[PDB]
């Protein structure tokens, strides 16, 4: 919904536009199990430069996942998110079960 | 009001654009006796790809049909949805009837 495609009409997931840094990497490649998300480079396809478009398959919940991310950084649900034992890998694996 | 057609302007069920696989066949072709659902491909008229163009003849009834195929794979309506021999095949046949 935020990142944008780096090129126009096609949204691939491979033509992620990320802003890289002046040595070559990413500012903010973006994490899972942290909360933090990637930079993108701004949507902006004028002339002289790259065309880089904004992402093309986003959805209108922008506001709702920003609030399922600040409930996912907020300590006081660890029972429900960050369970103990419970907890799911980012391949979809617990330690234990519901047993 | 999920499988959109192949083609924009005209919503034919014979243009139905499922998810093929590699071989050729469809990824789920889906089954009207099991009540899995049939697998479409993604709604996009960008350049690129095909324009696909989700159906216009949906109503806005989607949640109640969720519920009742929730309702039809619940093993606690078996008198009412799966009755021994008052189950009504695809084509309308009962093999007994009221008398």
């Amino acid at each position: 919904e935020i990142s944008t495609h780096y090129v126009q009409g096609s949204h691939s997931e491979e033509n992620e536009a990320l802003l890289l840094g002046e040595d070559g990497n990413p500012v903010q490649k973006g994490d899972s199990l942290k909360v933090v998300p990637p930079i993108y480079m701004p949507h902006t396809q004028a002339q002289g430069a790259t065309k880089i478009y904004l992402s093309n398959r986003g959805k209108n919940i922008r506001k709702p996942l920003e609030g399922l991310a600040s409930l996912l950084k907020d300590p006081r649900y660890e029972f429900l998110f960050n369970a103990d034992d419970w907890s799911v890998n980012l391949d979809g694996k617990t330690n234990k079960d519901l047993d």
